[PDB]
């Protein structure tokens, strides 16, 4: 009951008389555990940038009250002091628009929750190589951070396939401003993988789509860096460390 920013954790719960969970009245959705048919879970979230400093949850049941404290700890992050920060950006009145109306979609996608599972046992890496920029990658302009890397990439040269990492249903599938020509997916119980900085897009919103099937080829879109893959997860409604969130995942739901 620590965890580190920028991470999820998926909390055990008794299920009998269960009767909501909750974070200062933010109701968090619980799904079934998997293997144990007395237990129930929820998926804890904290944001990368500027979190809560300790974290307290109340899990409301029939006859009692439980009250379910996480302290919020750094992690190890790889960070660098940003020397500029004129931390306003001035762009055209026209990409302005175009990212204000683009992450009005997507905070609505993120938001909503299926409630129940799309995927299908464990996820799989999207693409067999390696990774060359982690998640959380810092730039602080003291005393926080001023921004970080949500995702984590993949060596790809360009046109490399990519597949899902897990089963779903497609909910972005353009080009956008920074994520380049993206792809989203729905696995369930609010849990979304991104794939970014795409060459080319093999998939339509709104299509069912298996894991480990072909989503699209690599490129370096939206991507000043060059060619890569950006992979994401968001989970609990926030951007969370992608490989952390799949290995605790796997272990559940293998
Ligand atoms: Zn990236």
């Amino acid at each position: 009951m620590e965890l580190i920013k920028g991470q999820a954790l998926f909390l055990e719960l008794d299920k009998k008389d269960f009767l909501s969970l909750k974070n200062n009245d933010k109701n968090i959705p619980t799904f079934a555990h998997p293997k144990n048919q007395e237990k129930i879970l929820a998926i804890f979230s904290l944001p990368y940038k500027n979190p809560p400093q300790n974290t307290k949850l109340i899990a409301f049941y029939k006859d009692k009250k439980e009250e379910i404290f996480i302290k919020t700890l750094e992690g190890n992050y790889k960070s660098e002091k940003l020397q500029v920060e004129n931390k306003k950006i001035f762009p055209p009145k026209t990409i302005q628009e175009r990212i204000a109306k683009e992450l009005k979609e997507a905070n609505a996608i993120y938001s909503s929750y299926t409630p129940k599972a799309l995927f299908n046992g464990a996820f799989n890496i999207p693409l067999n190589s390696f990774i060359t920029s982690d998640f959380g990658k810092a730039r602080t302009f003291n005393e926080k951070v001023a921004s970080y890397h949500s995702g984590t990439d993949f060596r790809a040269a360009t046109g490399t396939p990519i597949y899902a990492a897990n089963s779903g249903v497609v909910k972005i599938a353009k080009d956008r401003y920074f994520a380049g020509n993206s792809v989203v997916i729905d696995h369930g119980f609010g849990i979304y993988s991104q794939y970014y900085h795409l060459s080319k897009i093999d998939v339509k919103v709104g299509q069912k789509i298996k894991k480990g099937e072909l989503i699209g080829l690599s490129g370096a879109s939206g991507r000043v860096s060059g060619p890569a893959l950006h992979f994401g997860i968001l989970a609990g409604g926030k951007q969370v460390d992608p490989l952390d969130f799949v290995s605790k995942f796997n272990a559940i739901f293998q």
